[PDB]
This record gives C-alpha cells, structure tokens and sequence, in this order.
C-alpha cells in the first residue's frame, strides 16, 4: 500500500463521508513518507480538482489539523512556515528558533531560504532581523546562511585546539564581549569539528562546555548557546529533551511536540526514542499516549512509529 491513486480515492471518500472519517485520513498520511504524501496531494487534486491541504483544512480541526497540514508540506516548506510562525510577535520564541535552524544542514538551509522567499515574498534574513535584536539577531542571521564548513577527510586536530582556547579566551579569560568570536566559530566550523571542540574545551575550563556557559552572556545568547551546543553535541538527545519539556507539567505546549514529531519522524526518530528511554526511563510512545488524546494522539503515535 503505496498506491497514490488508491490513497487519494480513500482520502476523498473519507473527507466526503458525513462527518469526515479521520481514522482513515490519519492511518494513511502518517504511514507514508513525505515524498509519498506529495504524490497523493497531486493525485488528489487531479482526482477531485481541489488541493488536498485545502480539503483537509475544512475537514479537520484542533491539533490534528495542525499535525496533518504540517505533514503535507515538504520539509523545506514546513521549516519555512514554522520560522514564520515562531518569529511572530516581537519575534518571540527564541528557543523554537534555534531548534529549527540548528539541526539542519547547509543544503537544507539553502532550500529553506529559497522556499521561504517564495512562500513569503521576503528573505528569511529580513524577518529574522525584524523579529530579533541584539546579538541573537547576529547569531540567527549567520546560522540561517547555512555556510558551515563541510568535512576534511582526516580529523583536523590542529584547528580544534585553537578554537577551544579562543572560545575560552573570548568567553571567559577576556570575557565581556568578544561574542563575535563565539558567533563565528559556532557558525563556520562543521558539527563534527565543534563536537571535538566541545571535548577539548574541558581541558581549558574547570567546567564542561554546557556548565561554562551557564553564567556567561546572559542576554539570550546564554540560553541560545545552551541550546545550540546541546543540538550540535547530540541532536537526538536534544529533541528528546525538548519533547519532554513540551509534555511535562499541567497540559502540553503542543506546538513544540507536533513540530518535532512531524519534522523528525523521517530523520532520526529511532535514536530520539532510544535516548528518551535512557534519560527518562519511559518511552516516547508512553508520554505521548498519556499526554494526548483522540485521533490527534494516534497521529503522533504513528509518527513516533513503535511501541517500546
């Protein structure tokens, strides 16, 4: 059962069923890859004459709408749209903002940039500028460029030690504000490289990288750098934490959990589950199931993908 024509027919049926049949809509869409869902949208329009995203908007509501509409976007469109979303307000959610931009590669970031401009008729860099300020704007602008180095074949041990010390020297030896130095090293070196930088940093600081930050820069670049480093060091662990933080406490910050599950079900969902189990003892399946209800939850559970 990947047959677009049959998928589109079953969804048309399910959408025109008196009172909609969400069970079917969810069983189909959360069990097809992003590419497969694109062929279904196509075949659905071809078949019904209306766009599928449009048909589901009318058919669906609450959190399930949000989940299903997101899934229909290609990854770049999705990211593009969640960057718009999260940078509205003064430009509010600075966490969500790194979440989306840390954790994409240079090439995903060129697509995001290109599409963003297309959907919103304005460069991503301009809204970041509008919706952020101070050093956070300088950081986000530079990340969004997606200009990290790629990879030298042998591990470039030479440059690591230099960066390690330089981060320590700018951050906490000299210390006020050679924050530019932090911005550049954190944005222009490859992830693997920076992972090693974070290990060798321990040699220079009495604290590990994360501990060293706690107390430095306060201006969001404290909290923004705690997020970026976790994200570089260990993406699965990073999303696992953010997933848990969204589901902890009375109720749920359903934006973060939805975005993550939709955005990561095809990238590293298995490692995320793995890490989540070890760090909190319970599986991701379980907190979701518990913390969500209805067709909404089984849509997440399907995107979670497995009972652990």
């Amino acid at each position: 059962n990947f047959d677009a024509e049959r998928d589109a027919l079953n969804i048309e049926t399910a959408i025109k069923t008196k009172g909609v049949d969400e069970v079917t809509i969810v069983n189909i869409l959360t069990n097809r890859s992003n590419a497969q869902r694109q062929d279904i949208a196509f075949a659905y329009q071809r078949r019904t004459k209306k766009e599928l995203a449009s048909a589901l908007k009318s058919a669906l509501s609450g959190h399930l709408e949000t989940v299903i509409l997101g899934l229909l976007k290609t990854p770049a469109q999705y990211d593009a749209s969640e960057l718009k979303a999260s940078m509205k307000g003064l430009g509010t959610d600075e966490d969500s903002l790194i979440e989306i931009i840390c954790s994409r590669t240079n090439q995903e970031l060129q697509e995001i940039n290109r599409v963003y401009k297309e959907m919103y008729k304005t460069d991503l860099e301009k809204d970041i500028i509008s919706d952020t300020s101070g050093d956070f704007r300088k950081l986000m602008v530079a990340l969004a460029k997606g200009r990290r180095a790629e990879d030298g074949s042998v591990i470039d041990y030479e440059l690591i030690d230099q960066d390690a010390r330089d981060l320590y020297d700018a951050g906490v030896k000299r210390k006020g504000t050679d924050v530019p130095k932090w911005i550049s090293i954190m944005t222009e070196r490859s992830v693997p490289h920076l992972q090693k930088v974070f290990d060798r940093y321990k040699s220079y600081s009495p604290y590990d990288m994360l501990e060293s930050i706690r107390k430095e820069v306060k201006g969001d670049l404290e909290n923004a750098f705690l997020n970026l480093v976790q994200c570089i060091q260990n993406k699965p662990l990073y999303f696992a934490d953010r997933l848990y933080d969204s589901m902890k406490g009375k109720g749920t910050r359903d934006k973060v959990l939805i975005r993550i599950m939709v955005s990561r079900s095809e990238v590293d969902m298995l490692k995320i589950r793995s890490e989540f189990k070890r760090k909190y003892g319970k599986s991701l399946y379980y907190y979701i199931q518990q913390d969500t209800k209805g067709d909404y939850q089984k849509a997440l559970l399907y995107l979670c993908g497995g009972d652990d």
